[PDB]
């Protein structure tokens, strides 16, 4: 049991877990930067690939077809 | 000005802020599981893109072959189609 006046120990372990949280909010922060990162990695490649479908004239070939339905559904286009 | 011991008034501030920042930490937490909710749907669109692909192996389709260098590609940026 410390002998220090327990207004001093919150004081300083507030202060403690301030920087704790700021700390984390940092971490958390690189974490959102990161999955922002892979998220646009993986649209920009359905981007590139409605690109191609476009080139390649996907509504008169079925088999893009297939593909332009996944790239435009409102769920995963799980078929 | 206020007759409070400052060491109360501190007492109280900071647990205000301790406060604040749990929200915030909180906020980018659900900000975090938006984006991996949104990560898991366009990889699942890749997925699901790959596999119609893969129905398609030894038919030599060079528009097929196009997606799937898309779907293995390691750079980011668009890709001007040909
Ligand atoms: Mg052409």
């Amino acid at each position: 049991l410390s002998n220090e006046d327990p207004k001093d120990t919150l004081l300083r372990e507030f202060q403690e877990e301030i920087a704790r949280l700021k700390a984390q909010l940092e971490k958390k922060g690189m974490l959102v930067e990161d999955l922002e990162k892979e998220r646009d990695f993986y649209f920009g490649k359905l981007r590139n690939i409605e690109l191609i479908c476009q080139e390649n004239e996907g509504e008169n070939d079925p088999v893009l077809q297939r593909i332009v339905d996944i790239l435009y559904a409102t769920d995963e286009g799980f078929v």
